[PDB]
């Protein structure tokens, strides 16, 4: 390999959006030129909405995908990923002032790869508190597909971008949403979101799948070895923990 064209989406910060110039900055920028430096390939990346980012990948529009992007099961019947270059579990959103803040957390950490009864006694409670509640998600995740699989009950609306649900949750339009932990602490975080925050359990495993991934073609098995070398070096070196920390206020480096 010479040079590479990396997609992402440009709608997910910290991981990855845009600056007041409109250029494309972030977590995955970031490591992406980093890993690059390290397999002495030329980086160029591009923006590309969510809903065609992998086939586009697999049409041979660009080389690679770095978008916040989970090594979800699914996912992978259609391309393979890199090993994690990040490590995250999946919890709620609400309001400040809503009641379901006032909701007990049985289990703090819930895996879903072996859903025991007391893990599936929580979920359905928080199914059955959730009645009721209109909940926004990002069309197209992993947090679309545990909605519809693990909480068919809810009522659930699909939106094109995160930045949609979180304005319609500041509006009062939806009264919930689901997102990873590294997206949600950071948006948390800023004082411009003291009217927001995370609860109930935080989650990890089953239709989520492990970590966040380079989504890279079946077939380009060189391409996929060269970045596993440079992630596992830019691990070790403590290069990812260094940027997770610049991008998302903390360490989420596996
Ligand atoms: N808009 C984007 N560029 N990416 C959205 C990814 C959302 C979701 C996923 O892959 O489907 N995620 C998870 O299931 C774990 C990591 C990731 C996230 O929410 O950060």
């Amino acid at each position: 390999y010479k040079s590479i064209t990396i997609a992402t989406e440009g709608s997910y910060a910290p991981y990855n959006f845009k600056d007041a110039g409109g250029k494309l900055i972030g977590f995955d920028i970031d490591l992406g030129n980093d890993l690059c430096k390290r397999m002495n390939i030329e980086c160029k990346f591009v923006e590309q909405a969510w809903d065609g980012i992998i086939p586009s990948l697999t049409a041979g529009r660009y080389d690679a995908i770095m978008a916040a992007m989970g090594i979800q099961p699914a996912r992978e019947k259609v391309i393979a990923f890199s090993r994690p270059y990040l490590l995250t579990p999946n919890t709620f959103l609400t309001t400040a002032d809503s009641p379901l803040l006032k909701t007990q957390v049985a289990i703090e950490n819930l895996p879903l790869d072996n859903i025991t009864p007391e893990q599936k006694a929580e979920l359905d409670k928080f199914t059955k508190i959730f009645e009721g509640v209109k909940f926004g998600v990002q069309a197209g995740t992993s947090h679309e597909a545990f909605m519809k699989q693990m909480m068919p009950s809810v009522q659930i609306s699909t939106y094109d971008t995160i930045d949609n649900v979180v304005m319609d949750l500041k509006a009062g339009r939806i009264d919930a949403s689901l997102a990873s932990v590294s997206f949600l602490k950071p948006l948390t975080d800023k004082p411009d979101n003291k009217d927001l925050k995370m609860f109930g359990p935080r989650m990890t495993g089953g239709l989520f799948g492990k970590g966040v991934g380079v989504g890279i073609r079946k077939e380009d098995a060189d391409l996929k070895a060269l970045f596993d070398k440079a992630i596992d070096a830019a691990i070790a070196d403590g290069t990812v923990q260094k940027l997770s920390q610049q991008w998302f206020g903390y360490d989420a480096s596996p």
